[PDB]
């Protein structure tokens, strides 16, 4: 390895640097000096080399050295004003970054007094006036909150949660998830969400067989999968109720909540009361529950064949609600009906089982146990409470096995998320010592 991408950067050969990027050379590879190409470019003041690496190369502007220094330190340290301009204009830049010795870019700049250090120092000082960049944090009702990014893309989940306008009690129920259409991951407090967004094609590559160009990740506020059901039952905060509710309704409508028709009807009636208020004879009597507004109160998996024969039982239970009142009281009742549902609060993973035929399955894990849904129909294939089964990862970490102590059925789920599943099973089981 000659490290030609690195050499091209400090030599300032733009055309060479650009071509090497297209020829699939990595922008975060560290050479034998533990330096990435952006470090050479910023140390030696190669303006155009840094610009191409940040833009075409889509390099992390805060990418650390082997010795934990940043491009901004090298840029400012060498007094390369124009490169400092560029880095500060990058949306992901962490302007509160510190090196291995807790020094700021300004500290190095003012000390070394190299080149255009005076100009670089001005840019750094009046960069404090700049408003921070903002990331969108979505809820399951489709809405979102713009949160200020203190440390650019180095901003952690915990720091983002502090940016959420949530009290200490409404906050303990939720955390940040990174989710595309067909992969959802709950992040830990120390994780950096925008790095996961950045590395999303590689995350999909490790865990799924999905097309990265057909999946687009976003950040979500979502129920903590670790939240004990016994703790949730004590909840009484209106905002915390609303968020859990909207997420519950979301799972309901998509068909992830499996239950007898009586339960699904009870839920539909509660949604009618919650959305439309009290029942009135002129409005909702006949022809009211058709395809269009049935779809917002019943599972989509029941909308075609099953729901059209529920309309009268739904109207009855809806009428009885009109003859609780407050909005968060009603939504709590909804959750009360959801809590007894087997797959409530579950994280879902995708996999396959092989009957020696090939059945694609959702793998659900919650504080209750493990659950398998047929991927197309969302039908509940198997539901196992903790204590009633055991799990074991496969040789390759590409599958896992489950042993039923009573049903004595053993089966193997094939999935590249097997590691995440086994890890999560262990954690949630341990909460029940």
């Amino acid at each position: 390895d000659d490290f030609p991408l690195h050499r091209s950067a400090c030599e300032g050969d733009s055309e060479l640097l650009s071509r090497l990027l297209s020829e699939r050379f990595s922008v975060n590879q560290l050479d034998s000096d533990h330096w990435a190409p952006i470090h050479y470019a910023c140390w030696y003041g190669k303006v155009e080399a840094t610009r191409i690496l940040l833009e075409k190369g889509k390099c992390n502007p805060n990418l650390l050295n082997g010795q934990l220094s940043s491009p901004l330190h090298f840029a400012a340290g060498g007094g390369h004003a124009e490169i400092v301009q560029i880095l500060l204009n990058h949306p992901e830049t962490d302007r509160h970054i510190t090196d291995q010795q807790g020094r700021s870019p300004l500290n190095i700049c003012e000390e070394n007094k190299q080149n255009n250090w005076e100009e670089a120092a001005k840019l750094l000082k009046e960069a404090i006036n700049k408003p921070y960049e903002k990331v969108r944090i979505y809820r399951m009702d489709g809405s979102y909150r713009s949160v200020e990014l203190k440390h650019g893309n180095n901003t952690t989940v915990q720091q983002i949660m502090e940016g959420m306008r949530l009290s200490q009690e409404t906050q303990q129920y939720f955390t940040i998830w990174i989710c595309s259409e067909n992969l959802s991951l709950q992040l830990k407090p120390y994780h950096k969400p925008l790095q996961h967004v950045r590395d999303w094609p590689e995350i999909l590559a490790e865990l799924t067989n999905l097309d990265p160009q057909r999946e687009t990740p976003q950040l979500f506020l979502r129920r903590d999968v670790r939240l004990p059901l016994e703790v949730e039952k004590q909840i009484e905060d209106p905002l915390a109720i609303l968020i859990l509710f909207d997420e519950a309704r979301y799972n309901l409508l998509k068909g992830f909540y499996t239950a007898p028709d009586a339960k699904l009807i009870t839920l539909a009636s509660l949604l009618l009361q919650i959305v439309y208020g009290n029942y009135e004879s002129k409005k909702h009597k006949q022809g009211f529950l058709n395809e269009e507004n049935l779809k917002s109160i019943v599972p989509v998996t029941k909308l075609k064949s099953k729901a059209p024969h529920w309309t009268n039982r739904i109207l009855h239970e809806y009428k009885n609600l009109s003859t609780s009142k407050e909005m968060h009281h009603l939504q709590r009742m909804f959750l009360q009906n959801c809590w007894e549902i087997p797959t409530y609060g579950a994280a879902f993973f995708t996999g396959q089982i092989f009957t020696k035929k090939v059945i694609p399955v959702y793998v659900g894990v919650n504080i209750k146990g493990l659950h398998l849904l047929n991927m197309e129909t969302k039908a509940l294939l198997i539901s196992l409470k903790y204590g009633c089964f055991m799990w074991q990862l496969g040789d390759t970490d590409t599958c896992f096995q489950i042993h039923s102590m009573e049903n004595k059925m053993s089966f193997i789920v094939h999935t590249k998320q097997a590691g995440l599943v086994v890890k999560l099973l262990m954690k949630l089981n341990g909460q029940l010592m």
